[PDB]
């Protein structure tokens, strides 16, 4: 019957993990995101957000600058009920000044699937370019540098 | 008009926050799953596993012992694919005793969203108790004392 057993990540299955398909558990994403914050509250490197149209929440992010002094944008999320309609662009164009301007840095760096083309187009059109480097989760790294 | 701003999560938006509808975004997932991965490997308090029924990948889990001395249960999925199979009760099961044997603790704590009926059932099915604590994200803590 069944034969369960647990792997550490690594480069063998971390895509795998990465494409654990949870498309309908609703319940679970609450649990995702209020772990999200607690482990953005953990530490004071990392911050969490909620973002607003006026006084409705669409979306969410984390951000913060990490120990080697880059500043990331970690995760970011619009609400479905409010896609398709310029808010990810918006916001995300926001946040980006509001960090270059907490911070010294006039860099900001994100990491990417290979595959999330909706993603890559929508920070490539606010300047995100590919800087050929790659994280620790094998996402490939871009960065948006101001001038 | 658009008036678009930004608040910091508290007590005031947190459970709104929690309860974004991003459910059904499939590319959005890859991105949460893979920020969780990099966060997990950046501590050494924190462990990720895949679970697996023999080759089949079916599932994730994230747990570590912080600093405060406790053994918590982070982050555990399994794929829609799988389940209502009874993989969730054996898998769990399986990564309690696993802990109890990594660390030198009996017991093990996890935190819930009150509204989750399954999780709730399913973790006091394997011995967990809502022990009158608050997360830090407002979530009632449950505890498994072996
Ligand atoms: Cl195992
Ligand atoms: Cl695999
Ligand atoms: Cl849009
Ligand atoms: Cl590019
Ligand atoms: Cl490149
Ligand atoms: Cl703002
Ligand atoms: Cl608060
Ligand atoms: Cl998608
Ligand atoms: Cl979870
Ligand atoms: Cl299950
Ligand atoms: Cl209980
Ligand atoms: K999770
Ligand atoms: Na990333
Ligand atoms: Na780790
Ligand atoms: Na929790």
């Amino acid at each position: 019957a069944m034969e369960i057993h647990f792997e550490k990540v690594t480069s063998d299955n971390r895509k795998a993990v990465e494409n654990l398909q949870v498309f309908a558990e609703q319940q679970a994403f609450i649990e995702s995101m209020a772990e999200n914050l607690k482990e953005s509250d953990q530490f004071p490197e990392w911050e969490s957000a909620g973002i607003y149209d006026g006084n409705q929440l669409i979306g969410y992010a984390m951000y913060g600058r990490w120990q080697d002094g880059r500043v990331w944008l970690d995760r970011f999320l619009i609400d479905q009920r409010f896609q398709g309609q310029g808010y990810g662009k918006a916001a995300c164009r926001l946040l980006m000044l509001k960090l270059i301007e907490k911070y010294q840095t006039n860099k900001l760096y994100l990491s990417v699937y290979d595959t999330n083309s909706s993603a890559i187009r929508l920070y490539q059109q606010l300047g995100f370019v590919f800087n050929g480097e790659l994280d620790t989760n094998g996402e490939r790294v871009m960065e948006w540098t101001h001038q």
